[PDB]
């Protein structure tokens, strides 16, 4: 009951990371105060259980001997079921309470230009990288480009950032507003010279805010889930881009260019696939795209009228031009107010904007007109750019400015339903309707057609003027889903949705077969198709099928100079490896790059999870800087994971952080590429490839054993049984691991911190290339200082092995893993420390994570709280399969047999909480 | 276009009063930025001509020299009407933004112990008075009660401020906010190591919204008063009462009480005149009553409506106790929510009750049940306290303790309809009522009969059971509108209304006459009804009243124990001067108080505009300890003046340091009285009212041309025939003019004769009388609160005095032959403040407070550019013959009348509170 939690903590760190430092007085505040918390409401005993977990879990980290984890387990199994959820759910707070504690030291930490090295190093972390100004600095007097140049570089930018619902956290808005009052509270008492008595009341109000969250807790409907993925953008995202964009126009002021970025630039945009992605995922149904869509426009529309609301307020002026004196008489409180006139109609009309979506989404029907509402976002503008003239005709522009300008750039940035949707469905579900097609008019099966003769059919048909699909048409349920689907797209407004993906795409065919069933099913404007090329092979020959694809009058007339393709990292890393799929992924790049160039078409990339663009905080800068030069020239979409999304977004700074960020590096990148690699690395990069996939395949397929190993080592099949990503873990009930996806992938090898999908392959390709000659050590190394993207890919596999641990991952393997294959549990761990090592001598570090201890400091104060969890898991699944193992069932201390299935899932989402990303 | 207003500043108050004064160069930030946009929008031109306006009057307050303010008025005559209005204006903007610095300043200013000298005079300003936790330790370790002494007479607390309209100024709501922004552009500009981006934004925001409130703009109804008196409540005093009476708990927590003020206990309260108070006002009719109450709870309604939707969202939680887990399941949008259903349902409720709020404003008449709807503050109360004992039985009482308790201590605090509502209406319309029914049942004339007949006649009506008023009564209508008022209020719900006051009260009759009409008109739970004695021969008078009133059985079984009186300070001040009228309070106050306690009945007093009590900032805070002894205990009703409202509750902080200085003054006064004035001091206070009574009538009534200067040398009758206080001001002497248009225009030529006059008289006879009086008065003034807190609200009135401007009214404007008897007015003025600074001790005024000091000089260069322009613009308004050659532009008869109500806005808003 009685000492603090700090002396464990700085056993793990001693030293401060900087002056300003005080990341383990925060975690020690706000623990400390759960942990009282916790005694005053369960009594002491427990309390002092869960402290001893905390301590016992921390000695391990400084002390890596695994007995001592044993012995934490044969405790934590005998708790009572009661006991046991109750002492989960605690490590699970104090973990999100340290989460906090890290959010608030980053975004109050001074930056400190010391650090800086100079060169695209700086770039890889929140500590040292450039700031929008020092990037637009950089451009004009380093590279010598001239203002003018980067101010219309910045009116052609477009970063679209994805949101994609996380798989194990809900994140309620009401949960959200907790978190903000708790860091509200943690930076205000930490204040320079706060009174007494403000500090008392400051500390009553963060014990009471931290018992809330402590006393409040069947999946979500994809429509809740929708809703919850939206929370990032009422909390801090809506108010956060008008304010960035404000930044831009201070930058551009301080590099000679006397003109605010126009309103009218989407410099930042946002997608969903919540709702719209439907790949092996029948819950999405065509009425679920119909529902996220309608929701979406509410949404906006009371987003819309509180900043309206907010605005009429402030424009009480009376002075106006003509065109509005003659609006505001014609609507027509006090009219000596105009522009509160002409707003208090937008707002009316927002107002049946909002009710006609409600109308349709419950009734299906509106009788309330859409005369009566916004249906297009020009109509919305219209008033809005009339308010603005006027103000800037009587000399009011600096009152214009303001608010307006704002909303101005909220419309132009949002919209009328704040994200546009993302559509994907699995390619072959396309080949499906189409065989029906073809054997239903008797013309043959489309299936067993080779890909040249699809293309053959599909054109003739594209280029015929006669339809195709019947109405009579007999449909499975996956056939009635595909075409149902392609019906909601052509009765909803185009401005609802994005792009429609092609999920494991691998030939033209894939894409032109979307293309006639987009038309055939009725969508009159059609939403753009973009292929995903998942698989190596599929990624070798994407340039070819790009290629043809612009070489087809048809498509060129379609797409009008401008195509997206998708990639994927943990997608291609499950088939042959990280290494592999990072050097494919670069390659495939700059060739399809080519094929753009060549054909004039704008090719833009849409980075998917798993990558290193879309981690969090800095290295997604160096990221985007990496990428092959002139892949990017001011387009890119990049997926917001789930689980970065918090850190990216829950605070106000760090959203700002963030949008600068991604803006920062994309406009650097088109008019200052990296180098250009030599071709030593090509050649080196070819070799180990090779040598990569043929050892990740050597345990992932050609190992008969593999997958008996992987279904004890890891909690996968629990967590399918238990359905925690709310989606089929598999596309066959069958197959290899070849048809598990890659959520589960990554998520079952994280869990217990070994993490073989990220780094298997790369050790034997790091050996092998430097034992077949001398001077490869030293190229190696000069790759990582000299070659972004080697730096990069590199950088994340430290990352990923400072989150993993070996001892942890043994621990699972003794408990769980028959003894004939434990010496194959070792031959893996075995690659991981022979993998770790080579990995540290290149790049030139002695411990992990050397050149960043910002973020070392960071991940390594929350491993008390998950390897507490990782014991508690591994435990937990001895019992949840085994009848047999026995437990001393201890005396309280204030599906599956009792108490185990919660525990087990507080684990999995306290452990992946703590992980946040890997690949 | 080019130099900074700071070097002006400086030259008027070189020195900083403090380590973090700032604050002439937050007056230079905002009115150099406020400059540079005048010149973008209007031209280098009229910027130039108003800052060369600004330095001429600031360097004449440095150098009083009436040759500078010629030369100015000179071109302030010359411009164009557009001109004119445009410079006005922006004199008016500068000054608002100078006095948002000075909020800023004293907000943000760092309490330094190290000024206190011990003593009561510590608490006469806000930078050495005592916080409620000081005043807590104070009463146990100085005075020696125990903790739970002090914590027993917290429970037992009760002040109640009261608003009442501003008598220039709007105060809407958008307005305020505009303020708000500009304060916190302010800070945050000057926050330590802030980002050059960041500074540089807020700089452009700082710009902006000193536009903003630079391009904008019939009286109002007294509804669209009313709401405007509310945006206070609005802006920070909803949330404000919550954060003190949490401030409260830690200094109790820091005496050794460890439990929170009970939530029930309403230790401060609100009450509006603003629709009630028709005091010759014949508009504030019954239905404006009516209307005002309706609007008050549709305010509150809402307030409520958003403090429940932001609780909803935090209480989450699924544990509770059986009584609410029942009552959730009873109400069925989740049901593992069960906080959320209950409170669900309140809202839904509040819905309701505004809703059939605003029917009955509309039609009159709603189809919206007061079943659906909450109609007393005990079945809103039911559902919130089984929340917070639902909580409390979880273990949760720290969850509770935090928005919920802010709501519940809301809810006791503002109840249903934010304030109770005064009525107010002068005596004789209630003889008028009254002789009306007489008359017309045939047993006389009640206006004939004397004060004794009188009280015979309405007890043997108060004690039989036959009614009196007959419905086919012939009226006027005056006496429909009085029969009325009472109609309204026996229609309208009790919690909507505070006390009837009775303006110009003189004797038990009056009270009496009310409480039958009241019956009479149907009111069925009456109104407490309180004299308010304003003469002199009243308030001598008064404690007489009381006691015939406490010796009636009718009566005192009426009032069960309670009494409340008014007093008036601007009333009893215009009656015989300001000095003879603050002994004679202070003597009627210990009288009232004796015979009160004779009779067992718990006074309490209501103290009006133009009091010590109820000034700006620290010095209410000694007033209030000043009171004579055991005439609080616990009980005090104060008037926040529209003149300082602004300070006392436009800003965050400056609305918690004005709820803890009423709250600790009276807390501290009922356990720890000042000291009982000694023989030596009474008689010579009742030697000196004497004088300063017959040096004020001499003046005032018994010179036969008195009227004829005061209607000369201030603007009294233009701001009568403009109706700038939205009220008449029939004919006879002074004696019945009213006292804010006698204070107004005084005010405006920064003459305050009536806060000042007799005074020096006084003073002069006392000193000469006898050698040994003048350290006598010196001692009083350093031992007696009463007389410090006296002088020292005259010390600050001549601080905004200046005789030069008064005498600059007397040469444009005053007939040759009454020319020197303003000279022997400005004798008199000059004479009083050098006494006056003799018995202070004091070489220069404000001396003792040189934060107040600094705050008023720096407002004087908008208000004698004001000045000016305002003698100027009268004289013109006055005189056909004097000649001007009109200036080309720089961009009554024309513009002439926009220019002058500009002028008194802007005087006013910077004179705030005289007399």
């Amino acid at each position: 009951k009685h000492h603090s939690i700090d002396a464990q903590l700085r056993q793990l760190v001693p030293g401060k990371v900087s002056e300003d430092d005080k990341l383990i007085e925060y975690d020690a505040l706000l623990v400390d105060r759960f942990l009282n918390i916790l005694q005053d409401l369960h009594g002491p005993s427990l309390r002092e259980f869960v402290q001893e977990c905390y301590e016992v879990s921390a000695d391990y980290e400084g002390k890596g001997d695994t007995t001592k984890l044993g012995e934490l387990g044969a405790k934590l199994t005998g708790l009572a079921p009661a006991d046991a959820i109750l002492v989960a759910s605690s490590i699970l707070h104090m973990l999100n309470l340290a989460n906090l504690a890290e959010e608030v030291q980053i975004a109050h930490r001074r930056r400190n230009s010391k650090l800086k090295k100079g060169g695209f190093a700086d770039e890889g972390s929140a500590t040292t990288e450039s700031d929008i100004e020092e990037t637009l600095k950089r451009l004009v007097s380093e590279v010598g480009k001239s203002p003018e140049e980067v101010f219309e570089a910045l009116k052609n930018q477009t970063v679209d950032l994805v949101f994609t619902a996380h798989p194990t956290q809900s994140a309620r808005r009401s949960l959200l507003q907790k978190n903000a009052r708790i860091r509200n509270c943690l930076t205000q008492l930490n204040a320079k010279d706060i009174t007494d008595d403000d500090k008392q009341e400051l500390d009553e109000a963060l014990q009471r805010e931290i018992q809330a969250a402590f006393r409040t807790d069947a999946q979500p409907t994809p429509q809740d889930e929708m809703r919850y993925g939206m929370s990032y953008i009422h909390e801090t995202v809506w108010k956060g881009v008008p304010k960035f964009l404000r930044r831009v126009d201070t930058a551009l002021k301080n590099i000679g260019i006397n003109e605010r970025l126009p309103y009218n630039v989407s410099l930042i945009r946002f997608s969903s696939w919540m709702g719209g992605d439907r790949d092996g995922n029948p819950r999405v149904t065509p009425e679920v795209t119909r529902d996220v869509c309608l929701l979406a426009r509410m949404m906006a529309a009371n987003l819309y009228i509180d900043q309206i609301e907010e605005l009429m307020f402030e424009l009480s002026m009376w002075r106006c031009n003509d065109e509005l004196r003659v609006r505001a008489e014609e609507l027509h409180i006090p009219p000596n107010e105009p522009y509160r006139v002409i707003l208090g109609h937008v707002r009316d009309k927002l107002y049946n904007t909002r009710e006609r979506a409600r109308h349709l989404l419950a009734s299906g029907v509106s009788e309330i007109s859409a005369e009566s509402s916004f249906t297009s976002i020009e109509e919305f503008l219209e008033p809005l750019e009339l308010c603005y003239k006027s103000l800037c005709d009587c000399g009011d522009k600096a009152i214009a400015d303001g608010s307006l300008l704002d909303l101005l750039r909220q419309v132009f940035t949002f919209g009328l339903s704040l994200v546009k949707l993302d559509i994907r469905q699995e390619s072959e579900r396309h080949t499906d309707v189409i065989d029906a097609i073809t054997t239903h008019l008797g013309i043959g099966s489309y299936r067993e057609w080779s890909e040249d003769k699809r293309q053959e059919w599909l054109l003739s048909e594209l280029r015929g003027k006669r339809p195709l699909l019947p109405p009579d048409l007999p449909q499975t349920e996956e056939i009635a889903d595909v075409i149902g689907a392609f019906h909601v797209l052509a009765e909803l407004p185009p401005d609802s949705f994005g792009p429609y993906i092609i999920s494991m795409a691998t030939a033209p065919s894939d894409v032109l077969a979307v293309e006639l069933l987009q038309r055939e099913c009725g969508v009159r404007q059609p939403l753009p198709v973009v292929p995903l090329f998942e698989r190596l092979a599929d990624l070798q020959s994407a340039p070819a099928s790009v290629e043809r694809l612009f070489s087809v009058d048809w498509y060129m007339d379609r797409i009008k100079g401008k195509q997206q393709v998708m990639v994927g990292y943990s997608d291609s890393g499950k088939d042959a490896g990280r290494l592999s799929a990072a050097w494919q992924l670069y390659r495939a790049q700059e060739e399809m790059a080519q094929v753009a160039k060549r054909y004039g078409v704008k090719l833009t990339l849409f980075h998917g999870r798993g990558g290193t663009v879309g981690r969090g905080g800095g290295p997604t800068h160096l990221a985007i800087l990496s990428q092959p030069p002139d892949t990017i020239n001011g387009s890119i979409r990049v997926t917001v994971q789930g689980e970065v999304i918090e850190f990216c977004f829950g605070e106000e700074h760090l959203c700002f952080q963030t949008l600068q960020r991604f803006t920062a590096a994309t406009l650097e990148h088109g008019m200052h590429p990296p180098v250009s690699p030599k071709p030593e690395w090509r050649k080196l990069m070819d070799e180990m490839a090779v040598v990569a996939t043929e050892e990740y395949r050597s345990v992932v397929v050609k190992e008969a054993r593999f997958v008996e190993y992987f279904r004890s080592a890891t909690p996968e099949t629990e967590y399918g049984r238990m359905n925690i990503g709310s989606r089929p873990a598999k596309r066959r009930p069958g197959g290899g691991i070849t048809t598990l996806r890659a959520i589960p992938w990554i998520f079952s090898w994280t869990q217990t911190r070994f993490h073989l999908p990220v780094w298997l392959g790369v050790g034997a390709a790091f050996k092998f290339a430097i034992d077949k000659d001398v001077r490869n050590f030293q190229v190696l190394k000069e790759m990582y200082n000299e070659w972004p993207f080697f730096r990069v890919t590199l950088d994340l596999l430290e990352m990923v092995f400072a989150k993993g641990d070996p001892g942890i991952a043994g621990l699972y393997d003794e408990l769980l893993v028959a003894e004939e294959l434990k010496p194959f549990g070792k031959q893996l761990r075995d690659k991981y420390v022979e993998t770790q090592q080579l990995l540290l001598q290149i790049a030139g570090h002695k411990d992990i994570l050397e050149g960043d201890p910002f973020l070392k400091q960071g991940l390594v104060l929350r491993n008390p709280y998950i390897t507490t969890l990782n014991v508690f898991q591994a435990y937990t699944l001895k019992r949840i399969r085994d009848p047999n193992f026995k437990v001393t069932p201890q005396p309280p201390l204030s599906e599956y047999p009792p108490g185990l299935e919660d525990t087990l899932i507080l684990t999995m989402k306290g452990i992946a909480a703590g992980m946040q990303n890997t690949g």
